[PDB]
């Protein structure tokens, strides 16, 4: 009874844990995806086309 | 007859002790009952998913 009680909150946590290691997930993806555009745009500045103002 | 009479008081007296086993063993389901529910709230408290607050 005690090891099936303590199962039974064993899932309830690692769902805690499970949820936390998402919700890190979920702004994973914001990171990265700006991540991108910075090196998408910092080789569009590398061309020596643009003059200092752009 | 003194056999008699003194096991009559006899029947008697272990349907006494008997009554507080039980009445012991009331009292000890309930205690073994609180003890479980602390457990369990103690496994749910040990993960790193709550804050100080809860």
């Amino acid at each position: 009874n005690v090891q099936s009680r303590g199962l039974g909150v064993a899932v309830r946590n690692a769902n805690d844990g499970i949820s936390m290691a998402q919700t890190a997930e979920g702004a994973m993806k914001e990171t990265t995806n700006i991540l991108q555009r910075m090196r998408d745009l910092s080789l569009q500045s590398a061309n020596g086309s643009n003059s200092k103002a752009d």
